């Protein structure tokens, strides 16, 4: 027996390939906790199993507050990136429940129970927008603007700016550690000045909306400028790239497991079953975000020094075989079915009604006008894309739309 001192590449964050899943289960048999390389060069540790995963979720020693990161790391995210300074999501007990208050009652699944109209509408309106037996990029025409105009009319904000948001998603999604500095800068001030103007004319004629709370709550110094400008652009990221990615990546895994796909189209009250297993087996979010051990720590056997960065592997946490039986498998008849796709505990997802609820109206509404769509491509020309943002998702899903019915 010899003490080993590997630790995980960048690659394994930034360019996990098309199968990473072998990958970090080789990795999780060994030990729940290892040293990664991510940021380049920085003390960073990658948690692989479920039952760690839960705990560190959780954790009070570890803080989402930009403040807590070494000053070489805190310098450089600040002056990059306007996600990571005010909002709920980069905030611990008890800035964490000040800044979610404000919103928490928009996002109650009874509450967003009412929106089903509107979404329905949206998802006929695009699939409207599809060449009938023509050719589409199913993230270009759907998965992207479906729940981006879900949340741009949620928040009150002109639908008509869609590829202006688009951009400004994808650009402050990256890492500030590791992305293009000129890039995110411009895009936090580019967004600033947007929403700057945008809410000054909200504020003239407050509309009944969820910007509309959120400038009430600035007003009354709930929130700053910096903390509803932060909180406008995670609910817009948040708001879309995950739903995105859950309809490319349940459509691609569909595809590839076409009996199950056959399965859903004869009995429909399945695809909620469905979506929550395209969320263990490919979650739009592979790892959850910032966390650094605010004080010397242990997790599960190993000492994590102050100011580490630890990373959650989301990803790995769905195949982990303490938790599930046959974890590569995909079936959409798995039941029960708990994942930490959502994360867990204080943070977990304030969204996950109206993304489990946008789920089922675009896969049932997929399903039902489009009989029969397929690949437009060999499967294997189906592309992962590599960033430094949190997502698992694809760079383009191309599909024959088939006939389409009417809505
Ligand atoms: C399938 C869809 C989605 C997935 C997979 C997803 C995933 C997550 C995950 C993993 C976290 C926790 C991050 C952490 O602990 O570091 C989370 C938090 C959050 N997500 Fe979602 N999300 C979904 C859709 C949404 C939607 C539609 C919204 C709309 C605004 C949303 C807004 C939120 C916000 C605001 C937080 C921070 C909550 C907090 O820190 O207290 N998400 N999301
Ligand atoms: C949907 S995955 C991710 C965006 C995201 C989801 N939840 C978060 C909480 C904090 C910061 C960023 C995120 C992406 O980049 O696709």
């Amino acid at each position: 027996h010899h003490h080993h001192t590997d630790v995980i590449p960048t690659e394994f964050f930034t360019e996990p390939g098309s199968n990473p899943h072998a990958t970090a289960a080789e990795y999780r048999s060994k030990c729940p906790v290892h040293r990664i390389n991510v940021p380049p060069g920085a003390d960073a540790y990658a948690v692989l199993g479920n039952k760690v995963v839960e705990e560190a979720l959780g954790d009070s020693r570890l803080s989402k507050q930009v403040e807590n990161l070494p000053a070489r790391y805190r310098d450089k995210a600040v002056a990059s990136s306007l996600l990571v300074v005010g909002n709920l999501g980069f905030a611990d007990a008890p800035k964490h429940t000040r800044l979610k208050k404000p919103i928490s009652r928009a996002f109650l699944p009874a509450t967003v129970a009412q929106l089903r109209p509107r979404i329905q509408d949206i998802v006929d309106d695009l699939i409207d927008t599809f060449p009938e037996n023509g050719e589409i990029d199913l993230l270009s025409s759907f998965a992207l603007p479906m729940p981006l105009t879900v949340i741009c009319e949620y928040l009150g904000i002109p639908v008509a700016d869609r590829p202006l948001f688009l951009e400004w998603s994808y650009i402050l999604s990256q890492d500030p550690l590791q992305h293009d500095e000129a890039e995110l800068k411009a895009a936090s001030e580019e967004f600033t000045d947007y929403f700057t103007k945008l809410v000054a004319e909200r504020r003239t004629d407050l509309r009944d909306d969820l910007l509309s709370e959120i400038i009430r709550a600035r007003d009354a110094g709930v929130y700053s400028e910096t903390e509803l400008l932060s909180t406008l652009l995670l609910l817009i990221i948040a708001g879309h790239k995950t739903v995105a990615n859950m309809i490319g990546n349940g459509t691609a895994l569909l595809l590839r497991h076409p009996q199950q796909l056959e399965m859903l189209r004869a009995t429909p009250e399945l695809i909620p079953s469905a979506i929550e297993e395209i969320l263990r087996y490919e979650g739009s979010a592979a790892w959850a975000s910032l966390r650094v051990a605010a004080e010397d720590m242990q997790l599960a056997g190993v000492d994590i020094p102050k100011g580490s960065f630890v990373h959650l592997s989301l990803s790995s946490a769905g195949r982990d075989p303490d938790v599930y039986d046959d974890p590569d498998g995909f079936d959409v008849t798995r039941s029960p079915n708990r994942h930490l796709s959502f994360g867990h505990g204080p943070h977990f997802c304030i969204g996950a009604p109206l993304g489990r609820l946008q789920g089922e109206i675009a896969f049932s509404t997929l399903l039902r006008r489009l009989p029969r769509f397929e690949l437009a491509v060999p499967p294997e020309e189906v592309a992962w894309l590599s960033d430094s943002s949190l997502s698992r998702g694809l760079e383009a899903l191309p599909i024959r739309v088939g006939e389409r019915l009417p809505r």
